[PDB]
Order: structure tokens, then sequence, then C-alpha cells
């Protein structure tokens, strides 16, 4: 099969012809129909995963096949696989744990001490076939097709968990920074579909602000025009928001929006963008605010988002299909910020 | 009656002879038997409450009578008071709310938009009598005497809530910074009495380290000798602690102990000590750690700690009784760090 | 003013001309614009409140003015009232606590040891004016008018809390029994607006089944035609529902629907309909199911539902306005089951 | 190896000489050093597991080797096993799931749709060796020896989870029925070690009542002498208990103790004893009480109890060691109620 792999750090990804794995035990072999590409892949091609080294820190034995956003048809199964048949359309949770550690025993597999992340330190979906270590990490698609589901295994589960960490309910108000972007609109849809909270979205361009409203935001704010903090104080009547979800934060967002927090407000940070949180401790203690990290998600999170998307209660991202061979080009577009919607490869 | 009050910011507290209030409605009049003094009172005499102004920010109309740590005998009751009689020994929750705001409706009275904090922006226990706005904020003492209960209305409820915000359970490990101090040993006792978690205490002097163990710490660390972080990694087998409770933190503690955090670990900050939290955002997101503020506590917290202390399940602080007239002297001792145990005035 | 009151148990309610109360302290005087009537009022006119005696058990000193569903204009305020002015349109939470007991201290006011329930053991809204003990129990209306808000202080807060006790999330499925009735459709709307869960509604007539779907049910079942349990097993693929909310249950519902429960499923019982729960203990233990009671709700619940209704995220019940003088007639209609929608009196 | 197995329902267990399994993949082979026997084994020898049929309902292919309480030395490992070596002393969690179903994905493995329960529908510890499907279900012993740990894999995890379902905290009071028995004292120790709640134990004989106090109960009640309900009302000052944990309940306990429940109280039912819960629905709704089932527990529960026992924070049951050959005799003793403490076989 064809495979686009990270052969040498720095250089561009290399197309190779390698053997097709034979699944044993609980393993499943998927014929890839959709392989999502996100900004994470820019870092990956560099050797890092958010200021790390898939090589030094995550023990990768180059080359590895990228592609952590996976959907496709079951091609073959090991003899321990139960509940799935050749031909089933499935999406795959790539954030897998080994089972024995603390995080795996308490149901936080994605935080496993020895992660098995498909597309990051295990061969991924940038190929005609990919091996799924255990069939339990799959979800049968009935409403969505591969292209629509694949991005959900990453952006879907990520914003789903962030909304959860926002501890929302009908009595609260949520601020989504960058609400007009791909991640942002996903967050808005998920918040509206599951919390009942009042949703405020803020973005910089007009199209974005428009998109956030379409996604279901109760209030939208163009930071280019009005003062975000002033508008939030107006809308919340000076209380502030009970939660902020800052998707792919920056030095900017982190220096601004924490000021919008209401007492007991939670500032949920997502993404690996290199920035530092500077903040006056006494402020944190007086207001009982909280800064909380969030990355990808667990089996429960995956189950939840897939259930929402298959229910139609949440809508597929704007995607742009491309060829397996255009992998580098797709990553370049993200590295240059010229990417249309979510780019998905079709082997 | 005699009252020691904050007449003029900066100057020392002034002894005055003023009228004894007559309780109406749900109000209760207490004859003060114990008036605790804590570092908070140092700031108070300065006009601030953790980088604030009881004058400008908290609307105080000087003079105010200090004393937010209150225990005593019921002297008289308004005609709406139910369930308490003249002569009852009670401790008092000073962190009162008005009832109508968000925080009051959700049971977080202490975070009320228009707080009624006895001893801070309402006359307190530095007097022979003090008025309690509503009888619901009291707890009848049966096992403890005034001197033993008074500190619990502040240090007791404060560490009780911090332990709660640490989200502990038997499968987790907790690090208490400054575990040998007054607050610190309180935290250790409360953690051991209610969480089942493994408790690690760290302090700087040997007596302190000894005190933390007596308080019930499973492990104690003298940071003066060994490397705290190395020892924690050993004890936790490299996982890190699931929670840190940093009582009266500093630039030091905040720059050191967050490194001991395990994934999903919570760093609970308490106290108003002027310092800033500097930390690399990507680290927060990868590890899903959380920085959480905590100040005083609510009716549930007060109820919980009082119930623990009256049960003997938690022990009274080391106290040092003094006279109402030695108020300034008592605050000076704290301002100079020469204070023995918790100083309590006895009008 | 005119007042329709319970003068003598058994007999019909009596119209009287009595004095208008003068609010003192935190009290508020409301000019009633909407006084809802629900089946609860049938029992009330009998002397009971769900197999009780407002007389013997709830200490009523007949006569009492009924009307626990209250909305109206502020006519006057005591001198302690803050944040509301003469003329404001408000809805009122009648399930008030005294403040001092366990339930009041932990934020469950409605379960207070010495309840102050307006319209049940305190004079209610069946009059031109009604006194609200404390202004904190109000919510300013901006979108809804009195008639639309009044029912929410009872059916709204009740189903809101039941949905909460159902512990729903996107990964779960909820069964609402009687989903076509007034309460039922309220439950469906609230579930859809705040949980993200898949919602299954079951009712007996076709109009009802239709109404449940309009309310937003994902699946509806006419028990008159198909087998409820078979259909649920189909829809849930044999798992069963994670929660059932049985509004105004009966011997029937209780003997049928608990069979639809999935493991760890919660059966939420609402209403005072006289029936007994019979069930095989071993079944409960093997499946870890739970039977949970729920009645009215607390300040947080009230806040949540009012916030949803004012947001439009939940819609007003079908109401039928009547005159204060038609009180008995309105209760008769419920006692005979000929009542149109929710009947609201307009003094 | 020797194995005592359920060859034919009804008849007594049969000693056989069968092959020793060879572990592959993540499997581990344990040399059994302790095989606990509990009342569950009485039902097992009958063909049922709490009104079921390991044959018809749980798909057993007789014969099966009993023994769901397992501790021992690692004899051999499959080539996928990580983190354990030949010779390690471990205890084993027998309540295993397959991974793919709802319950497995949300971290409730023990409620798996296709359970793998060692000693019940998979060969167990009544033998010289037993195969553990996956190494993640183990816990390395350092403080406890096999005999002390083995019972914890059942009675330990069971009461640990029940205490959890009791939702206790310092402000609450817990009633443990049968507090003097083996399970009962385990519950008391766990409650005291992890909740901070006031603990009331009730039992029938004096020795038992004495044992409950030793286990750490704050209050004990001999139902043979005093009226349980009267005493509870006294102790709780008429509030009632916030939770009851009824271990191996009966028609008796279920008809009595639910009356001790305080509002919002949880009645936690454990065990498969054949009885029905009869209770007046209106009572449940007015008081918001809850009836909750509980059986065994999950990986988190197992982790928690093992962590408590290895910490010494909870003490080993009173055990009585016997020989693998005395299996039937041991089950007979339980079937006749003449068993000393917890009987453990030593192959
Ligand atoms: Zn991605
Ligand atoms: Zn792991
Ligand atoms: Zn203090
Ligand atoms: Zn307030
Ligand atoms: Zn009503
Ligand atoms: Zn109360
Ligand atoms: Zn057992
Ligand atoms: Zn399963």
């Amino acid at each position: 099969m064809r495979a686009v792999r990270l052969v040498e750090i720095g250089k561009p990804l290399s197309l190779q012809e390698i053997g097709v794995p034979k699944p044993k035990g609980p393993q499943v072999l998927i014929k890839v129909e959709a392989a999502g590409v996100c900004h994470s892949d820019v870092h990956m091609r560099q050797g890092r995963f958010g200021n790390l080294r898939i090589v030094e820190d995550l023990g990768v034995k180059l080359p590895v096949t990228l592609g952590h956003e996976i959907a496709g048809k079951i091609e073959e199964v090991g003899d321990e696989v139960v509940g799935y048949s050749k031909g089933d359309l499935v999406a795959v949770n790539p954030w897998q744990g080994e089972g024995n550690c603390y995080y795996c025993r308490i149901g936080e597999e994605h935080l496993c001490d020895s992660p098995r992340w498909l597309g990051i330190n295990f061969d991924g979906a940038y190929a005609e076939y990919v091996i799924v270590p255990h069939y339990k990490y799959m979800y049968k698609l009935r409403r969505l097709n591969a292209v629509e589901a694949a991005p959900l295994t990453c952006s879907g589960i990520t914003t789903y968990r962030a909304v959860r960490k926002a501890s929302l309910d009908p009595t609260k108000t949520l601020l989504v920074v960058g609400a007009g972007g791909g991640l942002g609109t996903m967050a808005v849809q998920i918040a509206k579909a599951v919390s009942g909270a009042t949703i405020i979205g803020v973005d910089v361009r007009e199209e974005a602000v428009e998109a956030a409203k379409r996604a279901g935001a109760d209030y939208v704010i163009n930071a280019s025009m009005q003062d975000p903090l002033a508008e939030i104080r107006r809308i919340t009547e000076s209380k502030g928001v009970d939660a902020v979800i800052d998707l792919n934060y920056s030095e900017k967002t982190l220096s601004v929006y924490p000021k919008a927090l209401a007492k007991q407000g939670k500032y949920v940070m997502v993404g690996l963008f290199g920035a530092d949180l500077h903040y006056h401790a006494p402020l944190i203690t007086l207001s009982e605010i909280q800064f909380v990290g969030s990355l990808v998600g667990n089996q429960s999170d995956f189950l939840g988002i897939m259930r929402l998307a298959e229910a139609g209660k949440v809508k597929p991202m704007i995607t742009k299909t491309m060829k397996l061979e255009e992998a580098n080009e797709a990553i370049d577009n993200l590295e240059n910020f010229k990417a249309i919607g979510r780019q998905v490869l079709i082997p």
C-alpha cells in the first residue's frame, strides 16, 4: 500500500510503498476513506507535538505514518474481534491507552502513561489501510460518511471535552473565543446542544462573527469593532462569564479574556500554541476562578460526540477533500494559514 | 461596651466606648468570649483586604470593629429568631450574603455580590458584644468552648473548602505545602479525616515537619534538607501528586510545587499573599492540570468543619489567649512574625 | 382585597374581603396578575397535600389563601428590599425555607424542616395582592408576561429538577412517560434544551404523541398501539433507557416502565399520586438501578428554568385564563379531568 | 493441576486433574496462594448467581472452576504483559469487561454486557493456577499477603463502592445495617477512613455490636434491646440518616430501616438475598429519597480499596485458612451459617 510517512524530521513527508498489516486478536484493519489533517500535523512534520519530540519523548521509531483523524471501512478483523463485520463504516478514537496505569483504570485513557496515539506515535490514516489496536475504539457510522466523521475524532472530541470541563448549566453563560473558526463553531454547536447555557461567541472578522451566530451563539462579538470586555460586562450585567473556552489560545487571548471571568469562572485552555499564563494569584483566590487544561478526550467523550453527530444534533465541519499524495501540500496550507475548511485526504 | 476599631487607615486600632446594639428580627446579639486574630487582620489595619480597600471597594464607613473570628454566648435575640436561646454557646459564620444574587441563590453565599463580612465590612468580634445579622449563621457548641471554636470560623472553614476543591479520594495523593504551620496542620487533619487520600506534607523547619506528621501526614518532607520534587517523585513513583494545597502561598511555592503535579492534578491556591502565577500554557493543556482559587467558604463548608470539630474528628488549633486591649500588640506580633499559636482575644 | 381561601376542609373555597398586608423588611407586596391552578389544588381543597394535612402536619391556621403559582407587579416593598422597584414584573418561587436547618444551609430550601410554601401553608396568589416573605425569591420578567411565567414556578421548576435528577448527557437516552401532557411536554423541552440526550416520549392518545414530538422528542410511542417495552428495546437496541421521568405516575406506569431501565438507570418519580413501588430487590442490585423522588425544586432550579424560559429556549404552557371568582370551578375541572390547558386566574 | 469445579448443577463440587493454561498476549498465569469463599459460592454450586443461571443466562459451558476471590504469585506472563514479573505477589479484580460496550467505555467494566467474571463464568481460583485475561486487572501487594488480600477483591470492592454510592461527607450521618458482621465492619472501616461522616452501626448480638464499635462506628445499636428507629431519631435529632447501607439485606431490614431515612437520604442495597422492596411512592417523592443498587465494583473501586488496605488505612477480614480439598465443606459451612470468619483456601 501507499503511505505518507514522517521519515526524517524537518524534511517533507515521504510517500512509500509498504506492507499491509495483518490484524490479530482484537485488532481491526481499516481501509481508509477519510484521513483528516489539522494544525497538529504541522508540528508533527517538525518532530514535535506541542513542544515535545515524538522521537525523544514519545519513543517513536521513525518512520511513522501520520493521520490521527480516521474513518473507513473494515477490511479485516483479528479473531478476537466481536460486534463488527467486514464492510462496516466506522470512525476511530486514536487516543488509546494501554490499560494498566492510573489514568487507564480511572477511565481517562487519553492521559495514559504510555499512550498509543494513532497517527502520532503509532502508524496512522495517511495510507490505504491502517491498523486499529482494539475494536473497542471504533464507532459504527450510519448517518455520517467517512469524510464527515473523520474530523470528529479530533476536533469533535476535543471541543466536546472542553465544553464538559466548562461545567455549564442553564444558569450560566459561556464565552467561546474564536467562535467563528472551525473549532469555535464546533464548540458553539456542542454547547448549545448539551448545556442550555447562554452562549457568547467572539471573533475578529465579520464572516466569522456571522458563522458563530449560525452555529447557534446567543450573542456574538466582533472584537475588531467593539470592546469584548465591555460587551461581555453589558451582556452579563457585570457578572462576567461563568466559563471561557479558548480554542488554540494565544498570548493575546490569554492576556485579555481571563478578565471576563465571573467568580468561580473556569478558563478552559485548549491547544498547544506556545504561550505562558501570567496572572495575579490574589485575583484567582478572591474570585475562586480556575484555569483548566484540556486535550483530546476519552472513550466517554468520543462516544458522546459521535452520538451527537450521528443524531444530527451537531453538524459536520466544512471539509475540503484532497488526495493522499497532497499530504505535504495540505500541511503547507495550514503552515501558511491558507487552508479552506478542514482538509481530508482520500487514499 | 468596649470596642477596638479601625478608626483611621494606617494608624493603630482605637479602643472606644460605644453603644450595645439591640437585635431585631432574625438578628442575634452575642456576648463575645473569643475573638480570633489572624494575618488577615494585619492587612485590615492597613485598609486593604488582599489588595483592596474596605473603604473604596467594600464600601466601609469607618470606623468598623474588627474581628471576623467569633464565638460566644447568646445575650439576646430578635423576635424572629428560632432554635436558639439566651445563654447558648455558639460559633459564627461571618462570610454572609444578602440572598438575592447568583452566588447566594446557588449556595455560595461567601461569594455574594454585596457581602456582609463580620469583622471586615460589618462590625466584628473585637468587642464585648457583636450583632449577628441572621441566626442561621450560627452553630451551637457542645464539645468545644469559645476559644477552641472561634478560629474554626476562618482557618477551619478555609482549609475545609480547600480540601474539597482538591477533589480527593482513596486513589489519590495530596501535597500540603507549609504542612507544619497552623493552617497546614489543619489541612492535614481535615484531609485525613475526610478523604482517605495519601497525604504528603512539606515544610522547612524540623519542628514543623514533626507537627505535620502528628497532624496525620502519611509522608513529610523537610525542604531544607531533601529536594521536595525528587522526594515527591519517589513517593508517588513519578506520577506526581493529584492535588496541591498551597496555604498562604508565595512566589517560591508557586514557582516550585506546580512541578509536582500529576496529570489532572489540581493546584489549590489559598491566601492573599501578593504573587503572580507564571506558567507555560502548553504544559497545562497537555497535563490537564488546574489552578483553582479558594477563599473562606459557604454555609455547607462551615457546617462540615463545625461538625468535624464537635465530633473530635479534627482538633482545635494551638491558641494563645490575650486581652481585648492587646489587639494592636496581637496584630503587631503577626506583622513581625513573632506570634505563638493562634491569638484569641477575651473581652 | 378579594381573596379565595380554604376556610373549611371539604367545603368549597370561599371568597372573602380581607386586609391588604403591608410589607416590612425584605418582604415584597405583589399585585397578582396570574395565579396558576394545578391538580395540587384539588388535594389542597381537601385538606391534604399528598396524603398529609396542611392542618395537622403543616401547621396551617385556617383559613389560608391558595395559589402557589405566582406572577405579578411589585406593588410595594419593605425597607430592606434591594434590587427591585415598584412596577417590576416578577415571577415568584413559593418553595421557601427558613434558613437555619440542614436543607436550607446546603441549598435545598424546598426541603426545609419548617417550610414556608406560598399558597399551601402561607397565603398565596388567589387574591389581588400577595406577600412574598423575601425578595430573593423573585425573578424579573422581561420576555414573558405574568400568565406565561406563573405556571413555571411549579411545573417549570418541577420538571427542571426531575431532568436534573435524571443525570443525563449525550451518551444517554431518556424516557418521558406521559410525554404528551402539559408536564410531559415541559420535561421534553427541558431535556432537549439542556442534556443532549436522546429523548423518547410515550403517551396514550395520538394528539398527545404528536404533542410530544412537537416538544422535541426524538422518538414517540403510542402505548395504545405498540408495546412500549418492545419499542424501547428496539430503539435502544436492548440496552434500555438510562433514565425514566414518570410525571404524575400511577400504579400502571410504576408496574410497567421500570422494566425499560438500562443498568445504572434512574427511575425518577414525580407527583403525589397514591401508589406503591413494588420491585424485586435482587434486580435493583444486579442492575445498579435507582429509584429517586423529586418534588418542586430549589433556588438554583428556579433560577435555571426562569433563565431558560426568558431565553425562549423553553416555551410557555398552553394556558386558559379565568377569573379569580372561578377558582372552585377551575379546581372542579381538574377534579373531573375536563381542564383544557393550564388554568390561570386573573384577579 | 488440581481444580475444584462445578461439574453438575446440584451435586457437590468435583476435584479434577486438568491442564495448566499457557498465558498468551496480555494474559497472566497466577499460582494461587489464596482463594476466598463467600456466600456467593453457595448459590454458585446451585447453578444460580442471585436468581440466574450461569448456564442459561451467563452462557457457562460446564464445568467451570469456582473462585472469584484471587491472590497469588505470578507464575508466567504472555508476551504483551508490561509492568509485572514472575514472582510478584498480586491480588486480582475478577469483574472484567470486554471493552466495547457502553458500560466498558464509560468505566463501569463490572456492568459489562458480556462479563468475564473469574470464578463465575470463567475458571477461577479454586485451583493451583488460574489465568487472568489481562494484567491490568491486578494489584501488586507489598504490605498484605495473599490470604489478607484475596477477600478484598470481593467484600472489599463491594463495600467500597457502596460507601461511594452513599454520597457521604462530614455533614452527613450513615447507618450500616449488620455492622457487626464481616461485610458490615468492612463498610464501617471504609466509611470512617474516607467520608468523615458520622457512622451509626446496628446489629443484633452483643459481640457484633462490639465489633462494629471496634471497626470505628461512632454509634452502635443492638436492635435486640433498643428500638433501632427510636435510637436513630435520638442520635440524629429526628433528621434521620442521610444514607443506609444494607449489606445482604432481608425482608426485615428492607421493611424497617427505610423508615430511618432523612430527606434526600439514599438507601443503598447490596447482595442478592431474595426479597422485594415495597414502599409508598408519595413518601419517596416528598422526601426525595433514593433506592440504589450496588454490586461488586469497577477498576477505580478496586484501585481505591487496594490502596486503602495496602496503606493499612483499612484492615484485613478475620479469615480462616483451609485446604483446596475442603471446598465443599467450606461452602456447606456458609450454607449452614456455621462459618467462622472469611474462609480462604490454600491450594
Ligand atoms: Zn487533528
Ligand atoms: Zn495507561
Ligand atoms: Zn481569620
Ligand atoms: Zn448575594
Ligand atoms: Zn402547581
Ligand atoms: Zn430550613
Ligand atoms: Zn466473594
Ligand atoms: Zn463491556
